[PDB]
């Protein structure tokens, strides 16, 4: 499993990489929106922790692109600069969850797993609609 | 087009009835939980303006219900007791939007037009 962290707080970002690695997750981080767009345009990540407020671009912008491009990618927005409006917009754009700083590690872990579960059911169901609709539905 | 208003405040509830009428809409209030639970078990409203904290029930629950029952009725939770977790939750359950009090009427209205528009590009799809 791949998790792209996109925080710029040298410490928090570091702790995550460090923590999540024990779990057994290939992690790759990024300071700014660019290091992110580079990495998200080379490799494919399942999950993405997304700091809302970055120096060069606004979180959502990235969110949008990620979804609009690789929807099979579950994005968890984590921010210390959030608002109900801003969180609702995040959700509306297709973001599994929206965590608020401070946020315990263990939870970030949980939310990542749930994020994976979801990204998966949606798969299975998408497979059935093919099994159904197609297969045993073709005049069969 | 219908509009089920689930506010427990005479002032906002009323104010909401009197406004949504001038537009040209069948609006119907609801003081508490069951009141609304019944009218939804009786008729079908396009849009529902659920309020989060009611006396008896916890609005979300109603939102839950409205979706598992008739998942075509769009809900717009407008409240004054909102928290990002709640809103993030409400969203993850069905809510089209999650508006905060105070909220100008125009914005509430408009957030209903945009609710149906989105409640349409699905019938087509
Ligand atoms: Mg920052």
């Amino acid at each position: 499993m791949n998790v792209l962290v996109i925080e710029d707080d040298k410490v928090f970002r570091g702790l995550l990489e460090e923590y999540l690695s024990m779990k057994g997750i290939k992690v790759e981080s990024a300071e700014r929106g660019k290091e992110a767009y580079k990495l998200l345009s080379e490799k494919h990540f399942n999950v993405v922790l997304l700091d809302l407020l970055l120096p060069d671009v606004n979180g959502l912008e990235i969110l949008k692109w990620i979804k609009e491009r690789s929807p099979e990618t579950e994005v968890i927005v984590i921010t210390g600069h959030g608002t109900i409006k801003t969180a609702v917009e995040a959700m509306k754009m297709g973001a599994y969850d929206f965590l608020t700083k401070p946020c315990m590690l263990e939870e970030i872990e949980l939310t990542i797993n749930k994020a994976i579960e979801h990204r998966k059911l949606r798969k299975e169901n998408e497979l059935l609609r093919r099994e159904k609709d197609l297969k045993e539905k073709l005049a069969a």
